[PDB]
């Protein structure tokens, strides 16, 4: 479809609006000082509009501006564009509205002590690792995906905090290890695949905050876990996801 952007606030292009939708407008949106009438395609219209095709991109920038801030306690994520007065500490991320980052968020801030050392397993848009580091620890936050990793050390930035970023997984990990937590949003059977490194890569007493879980499918992590020697801690779950914290 195409818009045709007026400059003019709703009010004042009233007299107008008929016009318009007589030309066949399907949508009409105020936005910032202008109005934007949604077409099949351009017709001619005499109130010297311009016409441009919508893509992606404008769906994308749409539904951007039409973001609220998300609470996770004791967080709040924010757009980098979101102002906040709360007591909530501020998360920053480029467009956390998953319910999976959502408890590890809340376990994290549970079971992570200032001065503790962090691997965030899969670690994203760095979200975690950020929230890490905002609680007073030292977080490493690895990603077998190198394209997140600019994003990641960008939201860091607007954060003002500075996480570790490093391409790779578990094994990559080590060397900066043993790690007093380590939190994984994944999913279950990859947890119940790793759960004999993720004691190996955790110091004793150490914590393990597992995500990404669906409840069908969180028997298979409770059984690797036990079966790798962790005790388990809590459960928290929202929707159809679950959170599942462990001690080594
Ligand atoms: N085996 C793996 N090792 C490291 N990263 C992985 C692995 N498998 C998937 N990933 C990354 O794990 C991330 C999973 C995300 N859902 C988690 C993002 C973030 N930690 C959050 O809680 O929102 C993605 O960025 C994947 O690229």
């Amino acid at each position: 479809m195409w818009v045709y952007r007026l400059k003019g606030t709703l009010e004042a292009l009233d007299p107008i609006l008929p016009g318009l939708f007589d030309g066949g407008a399907r949508g009409l949106w105020e936005r910032e000082g202008e109005v934007w009438a949604f077409f099949p395609a351009p017709v001619d219209l005499p109130y010297e509009g311009v016409w441009e095709e919508v893509g992606d991109e404008d769906w994308l920038e749409a539904w951007r501006r039409d973001l609220k801030p998300a609470l996770a306690p004791p967080f709040v994520v924010l757009a980098p564009w979101h102002t906040w007065e709360g007591a909530e500490i501020p998360l920053v991320i480029e467009p956390g509205h998953h319910e999976t980052t959502r408890l590890a968020l809340k376990a994290l801030a549970r079971h992570l002590r200032p001065g503790d050392k962090v691997l965030d397993l899969g670690t994203g848009s760095g979200v975690l690792a950020i929230a890490a580091e905002k609680l007073g620890g030292k977080a490493l936050g690895v990603d077998i995906d190198p394209m997140v990793l600019p994003q990641a050390e960008a939201n860091a930035k607007r954060n003002g905090v500075r996480p570790r970023f490093l391409e790779g997984s578990l094994e990559a990990a080590l060397p900066f290890g043993p790690f007093d937590l380590l939190v994984a949003n994944l999913y279950a059977e990859l947890h119940a695949a790793l759960a004999p490194r993720y004691r190996e890569a955790l110091v004793p007493g150490g914590r393990a905050l597992l995500t990404g879980i669906l409840k069908d499918r969180a028997p298979l992590v409770r059984e690797a876990m036990a079966g790798a020697g962790f005790r388990p801690l809590e459960e928290a779950a929202e929707g159809e996801w679950v959170l599942l914290a462990y001690g080594r």
